[PDB]
């Protein structure tokens, strides 16, 4: 009959932002609920420490050493104006498109059988690149294509393709009332149409017209709590102007389309409570329609904690233990909140300590859904060689029998030009060619370089980068010594 799966991912949360891994000014109640029927993940990391290479990971089934997408490239800078109103807005959109001559997910899906949905932010390739939803085995989307648009949570349009429409292709919806207003300055909030909402409101129409006929896969790729840091001032927004005293504001950036606001803290910590309670409403819609029993619902975040558009991940972050925000390949940057939930499948409250990636997330489903030898079928007769990183992590997950492991964890970032490599207990940090080494086992907090004390170890984790790392011309890393 073959299960269904929904991932959730959301957008800049850190390991620390969730109340059942220990934050402490922010409820979560329908998560941490989510966590005592599920298994919660304490050494699960994101394919980047920054959105787009991280979410091609996830897709591909690649790292950052063998992924065409290893960072954010903007193809839309030198694009034509059109005009919404009075709002000069850019008439090609979105960052830097999918290899199609390799295989993703949601293509694997359809092979097998499922129908598939996508909600939210795209960042795969631009409008009338050869990687667009309707090409990649999307038969249902609708939300941003380019990671710059989702900087607004009252936008000029959002993106929509739906077969059920008979659209031919992405196409753009003109939110009507919003266009009245400018995009910075006083006025901007006299927008009434929120993007969080009303994306939340289509996956729910989708999910509605499920039935146990089809499997199907959905992807919930919501911008919370990413910047910028406006949202509806209802009673989520107000509980938190009141639990936080003195607050902060944010003077805003037009150039990088977030608005100026008050009461930081308080934004904040109600856009995580928000994602919290869309979260609630799924949970139910599958108990209400009898799919609870036969849907894996998987919950976890793109990359590390943020500071952008007045957020202030030192405060948030008082009792956390890990060090480094989004962009470092620092355990801050990389770790992420992973939370499963099965009833009868996946063991209840349950936490697994399992050293696994983004890039695994392609061989873990394809075992759960029955795919045997996803490589020889999938793989590109027409390369010289098509890379596939992945281990899958199905049996630990239903607690049964012949877990295996990685020999190491890998990631490389252009903009702090890093390397990253995890092999147990040990973890190198390369900066500009320079190796730092850490235990993080005696140190997780990555305080203290032992580099001078372990050059064997220094050695075998530079000669993984050497083995690890490939030629991309369009994102760099200055690779160590030899
Ligand atoms: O989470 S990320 O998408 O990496 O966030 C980044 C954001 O920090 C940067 O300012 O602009 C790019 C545009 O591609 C993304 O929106
Ligand atoms: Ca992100």
């Amino acid at each position: 009959t073959k299960p269904n799966i929904l991932f959730i991912l959301c957008d800049d949360m850190g390991y620390g932002d969730l109340g059942c891994y220990g934050q402490p000014f922010i409820r979560t109640p329908h998560l941490d609920a989510m966590a005592s029927e599920g298994m919660r993940f304490t050494q699960a990391y994101a394919g980047s420490p920054v959105s787009a290479p991280s979410r091609a990971s996830f897709m591909t089934g690649q790292h950052t050493g063998h992924c065409e997408v290893r960072g954010n490239k903007e193809y839309w800078t030198n694009a034509p104006t059109v005009m919404y109103g009075n709002n000069k807005e850019y008439a090609v959109v979105g960052q830097h498109p999918y290899d199609p001559d390799h295989v993703i997910l949601p293509e694997i899906m359809k092979e097998n059988g499922y129908t598939t949905g996508m909600f939210g932010k795209w960042a795969g390739g631009y409008e009338g690149s050869c990687s667009t939803p309707d090409k990649r085995g999307i038969d249902e989307y609708f939300g941003y294509i380019c990671q710059f648009q989702a900087h607004l949570y009252y936008p000029n349009f959002l993106n929509r393709y739906s077969k059920a429409l008979g659209d031919t292709g992405v196409v753009r919806v003109i939110m009507d009332e919003n266009i009245k207003y400018p995009m910075y300055g006083a006025d901007y909030q006299k927008r009434p149409q929120y993007s969080a909402d009303m994306i939340h409101q289509k996956a729910m129409e989708w999910l509605d017209e499920q039935d146990g006929k089809q499997p199907f896969f959905g992807v919930l790729t919501y911008t919370l709590p990413h910047a910028e840091l406006v949202q509806p001032e209802d009673s989520i927004l107000n509980e938190y102007k009141e639990k936080f005293n003195p607050d902060k504001s944010y003077k805003g950036s037009e150039g990088s389309r977030y608005n100026a606001i008050t009461h930081v803290h308080a934004q904040f910590a109600g856009m995580i409570t928000r994602l919290d309670y869309y979260v609630g409403e799924v949970l139910k819609k599958l108990k209400e329609k009898g799919l609870d029993e036969n849907t894996l619902v998987i919950f976890s975040s793109d990359n590390g904690p943020h500071e952008e558009g007045g957020a202030d991940p030192t405060f948030f972050g008082r009792d956390g233990k890990l060090r480094g925000l989004k962009r470092q390949c620092y355990e801050g940057g990389i770790r992420i909140p992973f939370i499963a939930r099965w009833p009868g499948r996946v063991p209840a409250g349950t936490v697994n300590d399992h050293i696994c990636a983004f890039y695994d997330l392609m061989p873990t489903f394809c075992e759960i859904i029955g795919e045997k030898n996803y490589v020889k079928k999938y793989a590109n007769k027409d390369k010289e060689v098509d890379y596939f990183d992945g281990i899958s992590f199905a049996p630990t997950l239903l607690g049964k029998k012949k877990q295996k492991e990685h020999d190491f964890l890998y990631w490389e970032f252009n903009e702090t030009n890093q390397i990253g490599v995890r092999m147990g207990d040990w973890k190198m940090v390369v900066k500009k060619g320079i190796p730092f080494l850490y235990n993080l086992a005696t140190d997780i907090h990555e305080d203290n370089n032992v580099a001078d004390q372990h050059p064997e170890i220094v050695e075998k984790m530079k000669a993984v980068i050497f083995a690890q790392h490939t030629p991309n011309p369009h994102f760099s890393v200055t690779l160590p010594e030899k």
